């Protein structure tokens, strides 16, 4: 299935390469008002909507700073640059958590494939494939050596057509545990 | 199939985002001994072997310089950095071409999946899936609006067990046309 390959490729081509150096980069930031959490938090919206600006998805998610960059030679790209962003999570006007946060970009591919006739991916299959992506990635990371309390997947389905939804509260549930 | 999804994800998640700005970045480099070619050259080894150092794959492929970086907000990563590398191609001691060059990183995922028992991808399926990746990507890019004489795929199979192979000569065949 499409989602199976995408989950494996996201581990192999991205997470396996950034997760081993992540806690070092975070420790460095914290040492040079509240330490940044030690894990990469990955947003997995099951509606596969991936905005590029996180603060427009919820005003209580506020960009704070960039992590120091990681670079490595990758596939002929000399000093390929991996950048990641740190966010503050607010709750009733209070800073309640700080963490490295981003969306899983493969879900934006599921979204786009579903709109392109030539991709052979029907619009109505997005949700099932997003669920399959989330399950496959969780199963990969549970057994992966580069994941050492390094990463937390935050999967969520914003309520059917309508009701109240808070992305920042979804992240905070995981941060608190 | 695995390769179908990976080809679509490589277009959607990478090429669609860097190709529109590529000729601008190249024009800038050329203006601020022989101009860099106007296209991104993508190496598609059908054996799915993707080294991170290109000059160790062939001594006639020599790193020259980095393209100026492109940055954009991407999935919550503020100023996500896209770096690309420029190479000189030599032939009998002469510089015969200059171009932005890198490997298609999805082929390294096909290679890795084929070695991981949990990925359900048999070792003997690599070649067929690499061929399918190459065909799917060519068909995507042929109809893609962001590809305007912007990109050239270089697919090759290094001779069965043994005979002479020159990666630099493979790239030069395409550069010359
Ligand atoms: O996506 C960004 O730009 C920030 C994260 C990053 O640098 C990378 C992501 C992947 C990747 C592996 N598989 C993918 C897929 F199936 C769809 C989209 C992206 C990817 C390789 S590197
Ligand atoms: O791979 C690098 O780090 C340099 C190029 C780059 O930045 C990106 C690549 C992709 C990607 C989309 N699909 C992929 C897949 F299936 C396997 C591996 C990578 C990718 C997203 S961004």
């Amino acid at each position: 299935n499409v989602a199976h390959g995408l989950a494996w490729s996201y581990y192999i081509g991205y997470l396996r390469l950034i997760l081993p150096e992540l806690q070092a980069r975070i420790r460095t930031y914290n040492q040079h008002r509240g330490a940044v959490s030690q894990r990469l938090y990955i947003l997995l919206p099951l509606d596969c909507g991936v905005p590029d600006n996180l603060s427009m998805a919820d005003p209580n998610i506020r960009f704070l700073d960039k992590l120091p960059q990681q670079t490595g030679d990758r596939a002929g790209i000399k000093d390929r640059v991996y950048s990641n962003s740190i966010y503050e999570l607010l709750e009733n006007g209070q800073r309640a958590g700080t963490c490295v946060l981003e969306y899983a970009t493969p879900l934006q591919t599921l979204f786009a494939m579903s709109q392109y006739s030539q991709a052979g991916f029907s619009r109505e299959d997005r949700l099932e494939q997003a669920k399959l992506f989330c399950r496959t990635l969780e199963d990969i990371l549970a057994d992966a050596p580069e994941s050492q309390n390094n990463c937390r997947l935050i999967a969520y389905q914003e309520p059917a057509d309508d009701s109240s939804f808070s992305l920042s509260q979804e992240v905070l549930r995981h941060l608190r545990q």
